[PDB]
């Protein structure tokens, strides 16, 4: 179908704008869509990983340096490898926490669209699950509600991805599967005090918002850094357990991600996505 | 004399408290003190790097899992290797962002003490410099000021080192090479001037650039190529990536060579007891309710 990705939402001087040439494309796509989005801190291997879902080396473009690379949000519409008659829609996001940009508001808008447009949301981090991440995920989650405001589940399913993973998956003595880890980290605290409650308040809203959760670890894809010629490498050349792990991740998405859905049940196709995108983007550029 | 570290500030159920048996010790030490602290997200190889300043293996203890390890603040006193008649004091901190704890105001207190007790403050992070980091650094910085109050061009604010761990990426920008320092000042570079959201930027980059006089940055390549990472207290330098050895050596050399003597305001040099009594002052100052 589509040979490479194109920018869906442009990001210039803190204005987010739909790119009309993508809407023109969405608007022609009649099949239902599974939508996968990914976000995380910047320089964190997101675009590389998205590309593995499209089963191509080279697509969403990479960038090698300390400078951020992906700006705005890029979509890529491809045939669904495992659900005949569906399109897979990949969303690649500008990474959070650019110091070049120094703009948390803007971060939050992008984060929010991702969650809003997606039927599987993919939060990417390096090494550990981390409270500053928890936090932000909560904040954006609440934000999402407030955006739906202007204008049997349809909230997206969730995946945490852990990169360059090093540490023993172990805790309080006993082994952990990546999923036991992720629920360890949303594990509510006994009962009440009021700081027993401070806690919980994020963990609750997160356990509620995302029906399905899943988690995957990933070893460094290469032992030195020949880490920068990565658009170019086969799979011999990579650490085999990274290839194992990727494969596992792709199979989960292909086999579990659901068809994107509006409220009241209707399945989202091209034009229904086009219309969301406008709706949500128009909502952001007006008055809270 | 001091053979291994010792908890200086206990952290139990969200109340921090000085450890008497460690003041008893400080109270006996009468040489001047260079103080180096380190903080950063948890599980980030802080305690390891810290041992390197003491030139030992084994010392501050490590932990190899996803759970956090170092709790409170550990101190460790030792000769200074370059500055005769001084003591080097090392301060290893509880890492930030523990999901088990889920408690930022506790984080912040601990951040804040490190900054307060130190003459060289070392901020440790994985991979990149990163706005949520700079943000937090700013927040604490302006928290520092507030704690100092609750206690009444030639200055006594700590010097600053950013440490970047498991560093992968090209040090390159806008087309032109970068040294680790050029990176750090790249990140604190002020925006051209005028307008509003121009000055919402800037506002943290200002306070940092004022607060910390000297600034330095160091990169650090993953110690080992597999993950025999997890025994590490017990590997000799042959067995490590020899560019990480290089880099540790270079960072040690800077600390030893450049970290100043810790100083009260009005100029007095800090020794054992004057630390004992800073620790107490700052710790009591946190146990009221601002
Ligand atoms: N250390 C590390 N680097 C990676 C990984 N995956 C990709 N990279 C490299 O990190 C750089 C930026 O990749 P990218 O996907 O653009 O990061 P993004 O900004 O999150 O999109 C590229 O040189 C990638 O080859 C990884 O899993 N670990
Ligand atoms: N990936 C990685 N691991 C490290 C590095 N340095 C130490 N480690 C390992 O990370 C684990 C935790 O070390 P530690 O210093 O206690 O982390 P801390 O929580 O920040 O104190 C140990 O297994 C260390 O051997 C590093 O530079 N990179
Ligand atoms: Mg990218
Ligand atoms: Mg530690």
């Amino acid at each position: 179908h589509m040979t490479g990705p194109m920018c869906l939402i442009e990001n210039t001087n803190g204005r987010l704008m739909a790119n009309p040439e993508a809407l023109k494309i969405l608007s022609a796509i009649t099949q239902p869509m599974v939508v996968v989005a990914i976000v995380g801190l910047y320089r964190t291997g997101k675009s590389y990983l998205m590309n593995k879902l499209a089963g191509k080396k080279k697509g969403f473009s990479l960038g090698s340096t300390v400078q951020s690379h992906t700006k705005g949000i890029w979509m890529w519409c491809v045939p669904h490898p495992k659900k005949p008659g569906h399109i897979l829609v990949l969303l690649d996001t500008e990474g959070l926490g650019d110091v070049e940009k120094g703009d948390n508001q803007n971060d939050s808008w992008i984060f929010a669209l991702a969650v809003l447009l997606s039927s599987t949301f993919v939060y990417n981090s390096i090494g550990t699950i981390n409270q500053q991440a928890m936090d932000q995920l909560y904040y954006v989650t609440e934000l999402t509600h407030r955006i739906r405001s202007k204008s049997v589940s349809f909230f997206p399913d969730f995946v945490w991805t852990l990169r360059d993973f090093s540490l023993d998956l172990e805790a309080d003595g006993q082994p952990l599967t990546p999923d036991e880890y992720l629920t360890y980290s949303l594990k509510l605290k006994k009962g009440t005090s009021q700081k027993d409650e401070t806690f919980n308040l994020p963990r609750l809203c997160i356990r509620k918002f995302f029906p399905k959760k899943k988690c995957f670890v990933f070893d460094r894809p290469v032992h030195r850094r020949k880490l920068a010629q990565l658009e170019k490498l086969q799979d011999e050349e990579l650490d085999p357990e990274f290839v194992q792990q990727v494969a596992d991740f792709c199979s989960y998405i292909f086999s579990n991600s659901k068809t994107k859905t509006l409220s009241g049940g209707i399945q989202v196709n091209g034009p229904r996505l086009e219309s969301l995108v406008l709706t949500y983007v128009n909502a952001i550029s007006s008055g809270d």
